């Protein structure tokens, strides 16, 4: 769902895992 969706876009755009785990 939306957390996962968030996370894939966040990673896809170039952000690291620690950033995208915090964002999403």
């Amino acid at each position: 769902g939306s957390g996962h969706a968030c996370y894939r876009n966040c990673w896809r755009e170039g952000n690291d895992e620690e950033t995208c785990k915090e964002r999403c």
